[PDB]
This record gives structure tokens, sequence and C-alpha cells, in this order.
């Protein structure tokens, strides 16, 4: 009586306006939803994402066979099972689909019913999202991530000069993630001053994570523009920077130059995604001060991972979960990266939802990153309010912050 | 036991990254959230929006003070209360902050508590909020709203030689909601291509709603370029297009050109707020073509709607909850317009959250319009996907659209 009732899919819209899958699971306990994300990316190392092809309905892009996935096969599937047997249902489904990618099913049908399993057995335990997950992950201790703001865009993001993709400001020295957050929204303000002063009204428009594509031309106005930014909001000494270089679109002394001069931290896709030799001398060389971070590198792939691991190509994990699909594979590789040293960092997709699970997930997995957009667009704010929540619902004595960069 | 247990504010982020003040409800059928909405506008006879003016929080921008008199003032109110009581509860609101504009207590303390307590009753009598808010407003047959979508900005909004706010694209010949938001999506996508391509890459960047501010020299390129994008996308003749012309930014044949020319079904705020005889004129004018929506003109202030009634100033009431805030007195301003012939538009502010509270309202309104943003930046997609929400639940025979343009 306490098990799965109905499983339900439907097409939603994402923050760009494409369509994605939402899935519900019913239980007695009420109706659990979750969203997918989508990236612009492929991506022969991600999960598949299915995609009607249907040129009269989103060019292309419906998501009605994913749908119809989840409506049709994984849906009666599910019925009458216990919602708490995770890794139980989470391997059910990769043996549904069958294949090495989730070529079958399509990735996008099993993450929302992986994902809303999890909320629906989350409340049958009575406990909020982020400790149930906790368990699931064996994370001895909670805490609140630094948020990663995405604030100046980039290569293929912008029609600037600039050659890597995003520059982020990271509240490093918070005590809180309230404080972090107030911090991020204040510099992120006088960001948007200097650039209106400096590029005119239109240069403070939007991409799609929230931050802006100013039109630089100097390829280093963006860093000093950002201490600028740090400075001005009366935050001097209290963030550090992260960068995406997404270097595979443009295919290390120059790294290390700027991580002298600035507080850069991390440094995500730093080269190629199959130069793993230049990952492996860049790790090295910023051991200790600017960790670098695998993207288009590791992909949230199982065997790129472990590829990375034994190459030290990187030491920090880029999480999205929908590029591997399953909350158990989620969980395993953020476990397995920890235990060999890494950091994590929990991330987005360009194209997001109103969906908040990679708030309670960053928190459950207690890794102390997150990127999950600017202080700015909905998709990005619901999780930033929803970190708040969580952190209400600690209390005062809950950790915040990644120690190494406190 | 069945009464309200708990009420708590709490400030978070709205889409522009400014504070607002969110309060959840919490009775024996669960926790029941609602955030504020904010404009940048005042707003003289706009319910008052209570900030800090603490320069060393969010520049002056917090919530806090909003936020106390949540939790110690109007929650110890309404503890142990029954939450169905929906007209006593608002009046008992009313009553404690004792003044016509809200400025003891703050519009943004009490509006939360107002829609927070309408989702815990709906909880309480076992249906949807849009069905609850319907009996409310004795509305007799329910509907999905044509989306009216911000797409091309717009005179203080864009940097462009543009003098009016808001072009609007409306998909008023779709025959579902479902249908409705599938093409406004697709229209917004080749009005993107048509953009990239005149005016570049960085000209697709977006503003607070989610549309374009392209570098428009031309102040007639606007509506063409809206008609190609219609026509590219497939759509020829499924669309009209709504205008806000904010015209007190600024300060009637020029208005019979456009509709003429052009399917032009709305028009809001075509003169300056006090110029009730060129309203009233040009309602008469475009009267059974264009409708002429209040804004600045009537701010949902109740004695401003009495006037613009009296002196038939317009025939469309622009609905922001926040503006009057409390939902008894939002949904008797939407009853006493609809009574006089009017249409109701239900409205986003340009600072929205996550919150979907206006896609249930405008559905237990059956106004059959809405104006909730581009299909793009998940605070409006949020309410777009509400709406495709409550249309499933509703089923193939539920009515869609304004029928007056369809
Ligand atoms: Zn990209
Ligand atoms: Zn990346
Ligand atoms: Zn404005
Ligand atoms: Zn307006």
């Amino acid at each position: 009586h306490m098990t799965i009732q109905k499983v339900h899919g439907r097409e939603v819209l994402d923050s760009r306006g494409n369509p994605t899958v939402e899935v519900e699971v019913t239980t007695e306990k009420g109706v659990f939803r979750s969203a997918v994300p989508s990236g612009a990316s492929t991506g022969v190392y991600e999960a598949c994402e299915l995609r009607d092809g249907d040129k009269k309905r989103y060019v292309g892009k419906g998501c009605l066979q994913a749908v119809k996935n989840v409506n049709e096969v994984i849906g009666p599937a599910l019925i009458g099972r216990d919602e708490l047997k995770q890794e139980e249902l989470d391997t059910l489904m990769l043996r549904l689909d069958g294949t090495p990618n989730k070529g079958k099913l399509g990735a996008n049908a099993i993450l929302g019913c992986s994902m809303a399993i999890s909320k629906a057995a989350a409340a049958a335990k009575g406990v909020p999202l982020y400790r149930y997950l906790a368990s699931l992950a064996g994370t001895k201790e909670l805490r609140l991530p630094v948020p990663c703001f995405n604030v100046i865009n980039g290569g293929k993001h912008a029609g600037n000069a600039l050659p890597f993709q995003e520059f982020m400001i990271a509240p490093v020295k918070a005590t809180s993630f309230s404080e972090a957050l107030r911090m991020g929204s204040e510099v992120y303000h006088s960001l948007r001053g200097i650039i209106k002063k400096k590029y005119g009204q239109d240069a403070v428009n939007v991409g799609d994570e929230g931050g802006f594509a100013p039109p630089i031309k100097d390829i280093n106005e963006p860093l000093p523009i950002l201490m600028e930014a740090i400075e001005e909001a009366g935050h001097r000494g209290k963030f550090a920077i992260c960068m995406d270089c997404a270097a595979s679109e443009t295919y290390r002394e120059t790294y290390c130059k700027w991580a002298h001069d600035y507080p850069i931290v991390s440094i995500e896709d730093p080269y190629d995604q199959d130069d793993f030799a230049g990952f492996a001398g860049i790790t090295e060389a910023l051991k200790g001060k600017t960790q670098i971070v695998g993207d288009d590198l590791t992909v949230t792939n199982t065997e790129r991972i472990k590829m990375a691991i034994e190459k030290k190509a990187c030491n920090s994990l880029l999480l999205k979960i929908n590029q591997i699909g399953t909350i158990s594979e989620a969980i395993a590789s953020s476990k397995l990266c920890m235990e060999n040293g890494w950091s994590v960092m929990v991330s987005h997709r360009s194209g997001e939802t109103e969906d908040t699970y990679i708030a309670d997930l960053v928190v459950a997995l207690g890794s102390g990153q997150i990127k999950t957009g600017a202080p700015c667009r909905g998709e990005r704010t619901a999780k930033l309010n929803q970190l708040l929540r969580i952190e209400e619902e600690l209390g005062a004595h809950a950790k915040f912050g990644f120690p190494g960069w406190s």
C-alpha cells in the first residue's frame, strides 16, 4: 500500500524554451515531480538524450518518444514496486534499457524516474531529500556548497574576443550559505554597473545561465573587471575566481600566470577532451592552488572517470546527472572520485528547469561546490533559494563551503 | 486540528537577484509555500512594498522588515485559525495593517500569507488551487489563457530607438494550451534566428522577461520582424500582437494605423497614467478590434479601477497581485471589471520567482489572458509549465483562449 501507484511522463519547456521530460511518481505520500535538464552538447561519451527529430514540432527537438518510454515501458515496470529500493530500481531501469549508453529508453526517460523515485522514498522515510540522498551516499557530514556564479561569457557563448567559455565568482570566504548568496548577488549587481558604464545598456542582457556577454575586445579586461566588481560591492578578499576554458572549442604557462596574479581556485577543461597528458601536467603544476575540473574530459562517464583517476588527469569532477542518467550511478561516481582525493562540483545544464534536485544533491554529497548559474534567471535562483531553505533546516552550526578554499 | 500550525517568512532571491519575501503556512496537510513578485515601479497608487533601506545589505533592498512582520505580527495572529476562511483572513490582515496602502505591515508581508493560506485551504478541501480559487471567484467556466509572450523590448527596457516598452506575440488561433505554447516557442526560436542574422550573436541575449533587445534603429522594423518570425516558424494567420506602450515613459492615429495594418489585439498603457481623456478616446476608437489595457493607469488600485470603469478609460485590467496585496482584493477587482464588460490579463512582474500562483489564478478567473514572459527563463517557463499541468488535469474538452480573439 506504501508502494508506487502511478508513473506518468510529460513534455515541459526548459529555460531556453526547448522541450524536456518531467516525470511524476505517485505513492500514498503524494505526487513527486522531477524534470530533466539538457545541454547543447554531444557527446559520444554522454548517456543518450532522446529527441523526436520531427521537424514539424520544435524543429526536431520534441521529447514525445522519451515520454512514451516513461509512460509505456518504465512506468508499467515500476507500478507496485517499493520506492525505497533505489539501487534496485535504477538497476532495473538500466537492465530495461540494456545498452551501455541508455540509447534504447533514453537517459532523459530514465533520469526523471530515478529522481522522482528518490523523492517518493525520502517522503516515505519522513526526511527531506538531501537527508535521504546522504544516507544513499554514506556521506558522513552534510554541507552547504560555495556557489560558483557564472558571470562573464565566454568563447562560443559570446560574440566577444574571449577564447574561454566562462568566468565565475565564488564567495569562498563567506561563513554561511545565506552570506555567500547575498555577497554573490551584491557583486553581480556592481558588475552589472561596471559593464553598463563601459559598454552600455544592452551589454547587461544575459546569457543562458544569467551571466553577461559584454563586448570585451581586450582578452584581459575580464579578470580585472571581476576584481573591480568584488571591490566596489565591498568584498575585497572574500572571493575566488573559477574558470571554464572549454578549451576543446579552441583546439599551461598562461594558466600559471593567471593563477599566480589572481585568486583563481578552479579551471575546468583547460585542455582538449582527449589531451589527457596536458590535463595531467596542469593538475600537477597547480596542485594545492588551483583545482582542475573534468567536464568534456570526463563527461560524467564511468570509464572516462576511471581513466582520469588512473592518469591523474584532473582532480575535480563536474557532475551532470543527465549525462549519466541515474541517481545510483551519479552517487557512485561522486563516491569513487572523493575516495581518490577528488572534489566534486555538482552542475546545472544550459537548458535548466524550475527543478531543484541538484540543490539537495550537492548538500547530500557534502562536496562544498556547486555551479548552478548567476544569481539571475529563475531556473538558477530556484536552486540557490532551495539551498537557503536547506541551510535554514540545518540551523546555525551547519557547515559551509569547501574546506580547501575557506 | 485541521487549522494553521505554523507561519514562517524568509528572504529569497528573485529572478533579477534581488531579495523578496516567501511565506510558508504549515497545517496537518503539509507545508504551503508562496513567494511575492516585485517590479522596479513606484507607484503612489500601488500597495506598499516594504524594503529595508540598509545600504550594507543588497544596497537597501533587503526584505528583513517585511519578513519580521510576517514572523512576529501576522504569523502569531494566524496560528490556530481556519485556513478555509479566505475573506475573513485577508480582511484580518487588512485590519492588522490598518492603512489604505498596506504601508504598516507591507503588501509584500501580507500577500505571501494570503497566497499560502489559499493553498493550505485548497489542500484541506482536496482540490487543486485553481479549483479552489474558482469557487472563491464564482467563476462559472474555467479556461486555459492565451499566453502573451514578451518578445521585443522596448523604451526604458532597451538601448534601441524604440519608444514603446514591449512587443508580445499571442497564439490566439491555437486550439489548446499545449499547442499555444509550442507555437509560441517555435516563433520565439525563428525570431531569435532572424535577430541573430540581422544584428549578430550578442543581440539574442535576453531581457528580464526573456525577450530580446535588438538594436532596432528603425522604429518600424519590429512589427514586420514579428510577422516574418510568425511566417518562418509556419504559423501565418495563427498569431496576434500585444503591445505595452508604457507611454508615461514618453510623456492615437498612429495606433489606428498599426492596428489596421497588423493584427494588434491589445495595447497596454497607450497614454500617460493620468490622461484619462486620451485613454477613453482610444478605447472607443478601437472598440471590438483592439482592447486597451490599464497598467500604470489602474495599478491594480480599487479606486483607480472604479474611475476607469466610470469614465470608460479602458476595457481591460492588468492584474498584478503584489500591487493590491491580497487574494480576496485581487479577485474582487477581477469580478468587478468582468461585470462591467472588461477582460482581465493576469500579469507577472519583472522581478519574478519560481512561484507559479498566477498560473492557477488565471485559470481560476477564466480570463483567457496571461502575460507571464517569453518562453524563456525559468521564472517565466515555471508558469507556462504549470498551465500545461492544469490543462492535462482538465482533459481534452478544457476550454482554451480568449473568445474574442479566437
Ligand atoms: Zn555551449
Ligand atoms: Zn564545462
Ligand atoms: Zn520597467
Ligand atoms: Zn505595463
